[PDB]
């Protein structure tokens, strides 16, 4: 159908869409005790994301061919998410990329970042990490400055430690970044968990 063709074209035209859809699918499927407002906003985000890429969700749902039987009025968001994931695989998406995005999303859900995920903010954060933080031969003095506004936009990741307090505990030592004391968990989260994942992602 035209839905699949639109999606197929949108995917090839920008790798960003695959990443954005992976976040939405993985947030829906892995968020814990999701409330109705969460389900409502995830559907909204999916529609905004697909439409901004030029495709209507309805045309895509038509190609999904969910049944559509029988004991409910309307199509559940759960079924659409499940069907979109099925369709993506059928379109032979890069699952190394998908799975890395899903792993990042899971980690972020654990850090109470759902509210910012629902805004669509996660892809910008991934890009910020890829280009400003987890870089080869990056200058620690510059990264330490850049990391500050990056974390300010996504404070859930600080795990309750204040921003200024964190940076009182991040140093340049022997030419490398050093996350000490109360900043050590953030340092490990970035260097050992997120940086390897963002290396797997294409954005």
């Amino acid at each position: 159908g035209p839905g699949t063709a639109c999606l197929t074209k949108a995917l090839k035209d920008s790798g960003d869409l695959l990443v954005e859809l992976a976040v939405i699918i993985c947030a829906y499927q892995n968020g814990k005790d999701l409330q109705e407002q969460d389900f409502k906003e995830l559907k909204e985000l999916l529609e905004r994301t697909l439409e901004r890429a030029g495709c209507a969700l309805d045309d895509i749902v038509a190609d999904l061919g969910l049944e559509e039987l029988l004991g409910s009025i309307g199509v559940s968001t759960g079924d659409i998410i499940q069907g979109l994931y099925k369709l993506l695989k059928e379109l032979k998406i890069d699952e190394t990329v998908f799975n890395a995005v899903c792993d990042v999303t899971k980690k972020m859900l654990d850090n109470k970042c759902l509210p910012k995920i629902l805004q669509g903010d996660l892809v910008k954060f991934l890009k910020d990490l890829k280009y400003k933080v987890c870089i080869e031969g990056g200058d620690p003095e510059l990264i330490i400055k850049d990391l500050k506004i990056i974390l300010e936009r996504l404070p859930c990741v600080l795990g309750g430690v204040g921003l200024d307090d964190l940076f009182k505990n991040i140093f340049v030592k022997d030419g490398i970044l050093s996350f000490e004391g109360i900043a050590k968990p953030l340092g490990d989260l970035l260097i050992l968990v997120l940086c390897p994942n963002v290396k797997n992602i294409n954005v």
